């Protein structure tokens, strides 16, 4: 019949995931990161918004376990964590589009 | 995608974030419901509820609509129960 409910901990968690995903610039990385891992210089080309916008986006996108980064040769490449987190902002997405 | 597009997908993700909402969605995504079957499930003060339902019918993530003698809760789209079950599935690594 009716579920679950998980925890508490559970919820508060998922809740602040959203919450993370839910601005404009952060979908648009997050669509970007999606296609290729991607360091800052390329974002704000790709994106055109100033490095320091970018930057503080991804703290808060990488504070969430959205994004992680590592050293590749000469540069710093960002990149999602799990490539199914892509899926919840192409849902939302999908859902503004039909609307 | 649009400007506009990346904005209204943005205050839906809001919209959902609070946990009584994720919890609301993912009853709705078995079988409409009731604002009573909602309040047992839950376990909540019916009024409480009654707020998170109002505010998730304005953005767009439930309608309401005649059934006999009740009136049932239902889900938009399946779009919005995948977004809130791979949140769910997220936040259960740990």
């Amino acid at each position: 019949p009716a579920p679950a409910l998980p925890s508490r901990d559970v919820l508060e968690t998922a809740g602040e995931l959203l919450r993370a995903l839910a601005a404009p610039l952060r979908i648009a990385i997050v669509l970007q990161l999606k296609q290729s891992q991607r360091c800052v210089h390329e974002l704000v080309d790709a994106l055109d918004v100033p490095q320091p916008l970018v930057s503080q986006h991804l703290r808060i996108l990488k504070q969430a376990g959205v994004v992680s980064s590592e050293r590749a040769g000469r540069e710093v490449l960002y990149r999602l964590v799990d490539h199914h987190l892509a899926h919840i902002v192409v849902d939302a997405i999908a859902h503004a589009s039909e609307d």
